[PDB]
């Protein structure tokens, strides 16, 4: 009960220092999140997802999160890798080409080995997008959760290597970074960096050592 | 108490427990050697240009499992505007990457450091056949207390190679390694192959392949001179 991003001991660059198990945070060579600069151009990627009722909603350690069942999948290299959850993060905390969007979405996912899918999708300020309001209306039943529905059908993206953005700074984390950002209102915008207490939970970009990166397409549904 | 690849206490298996310092042999999540099977297909925007000449290495001595010959800082690779100085080669028997579930029965490692200690290793297998006339400087070398060696010559004009990033593949096992491991095999004989088991002291010295978490490879080709 002690990491956060506030500005002076607890923040980022000191999350090393709070406990031994963030040492990586430190000591790590693939820490996320990174500036996708350099790249390679060239899907073997399933979703497997469905509008679906969250397990719970709840914020957490600082992010927006709803937490789901075991039903909805990713299949990667002929491995499925199951949603836990989807949180938030505002400001996006991936940078691609020196870009960047004031929020993002985490699905985050753990195969049969235990191995971690993150998958950052960005918002941009625009029209109103449905897909928020049903996790929006679950702080108490919880309502269905459109999954299916959330990416786009068609997907440019950006995979690599990196490790979790928050402590305890795991890695082993297979990143897909989407190029397409959805919309998001201005008045959507304010109202859930409420949730997020209007208090950033970003952390900043971290060193980068050549990172190998794929820029590839994917049919979602 | 030292590190080795024998089958009880100072093996693979257990060379995080020798030394702290090798805490990140186990735990670390881009451990090298790896299986080569799944990679990406790419374009040549590769930006690496050898800048390899012939160079009588500073020494030739047997350390820690391996026959290594190390240089004068004269022989270079440049990364996208990145320069890598070979700090030595050496070798591995069998080889301890695998393409695609393949061995070979010896590989080189070609270590360079850029100026604030940043890694590249590159790596190449050997298939027993004809007589390779480059290793014989080295084999020429080594007895002695050194001969130029054609690094200029040695490795082919025309390589397909895989890159990704890994670690050492011995302690301390330092991760953020530019792997470049070229797909074709150069030519060994089968005694400059059984010779120099022996200057390696016929104790293998090949660290086992370690847990992939979803490695991201490229394949591309290229031209070193
Ligand atoms: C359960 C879960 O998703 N935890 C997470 S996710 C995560 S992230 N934001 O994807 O890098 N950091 N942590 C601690
Ligand atoms: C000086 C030097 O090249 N050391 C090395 S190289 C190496 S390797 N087998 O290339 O990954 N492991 N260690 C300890
Ligand atoms: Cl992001
Ligand atoms: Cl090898
Ligand atoms: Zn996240
Ligand atoms: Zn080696």
């Amino acid at each position: 009960t002690k990491w956060d991003y506030k500005n002076k001991e607890n923040g980022p660059h000191r999350w090393d220092k709070l406990h031994k198990d963030f040492e990586v945070c430190k000591s790590g060579k693939s820490q996320s999140p990174i500036n996708i600069e350099h790249y390679y151009h060239t899907a073997d990627l399933q979703f497997k997802y469905a509008a679906s009722k969250p397990k719970a909603v709840f914020f957490t350690h600082h992010t927006l999160k709803a937490s789901f069942e075991p039903t909805n999948h990713i299949n990667y290299r002929g491995h499925d890798y199951v949603l836990d959850n989807v949180h938030f993060h505002a400001p996006m905390e991936f940078l691609i080409n020196n870009k960047t969007r004031p929020l993002s979405a985490h699905f985050v996912h753990k195969d049969a080995k235990g191995r971690l899918l993150v998958l950052a999708i960005g918002f941009e300020e625009g029209k109103e997008n449905p897909n928020l309001d049903p996790i929006l209306e679950g702080i108490q039943n919880f309502k269905e959760v459109a999954l299916d529905a959330f990416l786009p059908k068609s997907i440019n993206y950006y995979h690599f290597n990196g490790s979790l953005t928050a402590p305890p700074c795991t890695e082993g984390v297979a990143w897909f970074v989407i190029e397409e950002p959805l919309e998001v209102s201005a008045k959507q915008l304010a109202e859930i960096k409420k949730r997020m207490k209007n208090s950033p939970n970003q952390r900043p970009v971290q060193p980068d050592y050549n990172t190998v990166i794929i820029k590839s397409s994917a049919e979602t549904r």
